[PDB]
């Protein structure tokens, strides 16, 4: 929960960037099911995508 | 070693990719200490690179 913290205040440190809430609640979810659905890197790749 | 094969092997279907000396070294890093310095997924973060 500290990293997702982290994750969407790295996300709020970019304002130029205009994540849309669609794409926030997905990365959300991604990390709520971390390592029992998804590994971090498919996380990390939504948000290099 | 069959995985390392294997790995280049897919590496290899798609020769167009331009890979530098630094990616295939780091790629013989990550497959040569795998579960002993780091995981798989260091290799998949740098191929989706």
């Amino acid at each position: 929960q500290r990293l997702e913290h982290q994750v969407f205040t790295w996300i709020e440190q970019h304002p130029k960037l205009i994540f849309s809430n669609e794409r926030r609640q997905e990365i959300a979810r991604s990390i709520e099911g971390l390592y029992e659905e998804n590994r971090y890197e498919q996380v990390r790749e939504k948000l290099l995508a």
